[PDB]
């Protein structure tokens, strides 16, 4: 049962739902994250839980549902990591675990060109801002990949070549551009 | 930041001290251990303490000093590794780290015999110490006439009844924990 992988948009809001089967008695339940825990709950069905926040920063902005997920709003790179839901029973204590990823979303998608004759050979660069180690590029023409980085070398041929364009896709977790160029225009 | 490390005997007991205030009043106390939480404490310096235990795991085993300190009696392998103290102020949360090994207690030590079959007066003796299961953490060292004359298993000495006294040769075998001792005497070995 490895770790539920969710990801949190910098500057938003973002729910861990914690959930079960259960069966047995919840007594509490532990929000946990990395070595340290953020806070602990007393569940009661006739009354309102009692709420303790064990760690005071991240828990301003720190909320739960009516059923004890985790509510994190304005959201910050330091807010990345592991997450983990203790549920404290009589016999058992459970964990559910979560991966927290926390990214920009894309932005401004660019592509440049650097280069008659007959045959032309362009090569072509996609760029992005906010990028990271995980953002993914690929060029794609008539639904086929021709590259998975942010560059591309191709020959164009305006009498046999059978695409006319070339598009650059740049996503990740939570973004998805792209923008397309047409050798036509790209070759003089 | 350490951590503190902390030797258990196993089926024994250990606790582990907490530290404060320095300054700053606790609202509530967690001991963690590994991926998971233990205990969740709320004092009262004017009354007494709400222990809410949130892993029954360790069953009537865990246990709470009047100092808040954390005390685990008959320890098991599985209690081995990481337990931190997490200390809520009302501005932060420092951990009291801890990483407790657990030790079993030395049984049954052995000396044997891999000297040459027949002893010739001049005697020459090669003896070697064990324990009944051998760990990376234990320590061999031999004793005669108040010498220490090896710091591992084996010994090798030599022994003549016309110049040499009698005496005993002494293994000791010790870990973190605990300790034994064997000894063989060199007229009995040597004839
Ligand atoms: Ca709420």
């Amino acid at each position: 049962l490895t770790p539920l992988m969710v990801n949190g948009i910098l500057g938003e809001s973002v729910t861990l739902p914690l959930e079960f089967p259960a069966g047995e008695k919840v007594n509490f339940i532990t929000w946990l994250f990395n070595e340290t825990s953020l806070a602990f709950i007393v569940p009661h069905e006739t009354k309102s839980p009692e709420i303790h926040v064990t760690n005071p920063k991240q828990g301003k902005r720190l909320n739960f549902t009516q059923s004890y997920s985790l509510q994190l709003s304005n959201l910050k790179m330091e807010d990345t990591g592991s997450y983990r839901a203790q549920i404290s029973t009589k016999t058992s204590a459970k964990l559910s675990s979560y991966t927290l990823r926390i990214l920009r979303q894309l932005r401004n998608i660019q592509v440049t060109n650097h280069s008659q004759n007959m045959t032309c050979e362009l090569h072509l660069t996609c760029s992005v801002e906010d990028a990271d180690d995980n953002v993914s590029f690929r060029w794609e023409a008539l639904g086929n990949t021709l590259s998975s980085q942010p560059n591309l070398t191709v020959s164009w041929d305006p009498r046999i070549s059978s695409e006319q364009d070339y598009t650059c896709i740049a996503e990740n977790a939570v973004s998805n551009l792209s923008f397309s160029v047409s050798a036509q225009k790209l070759c003089e």
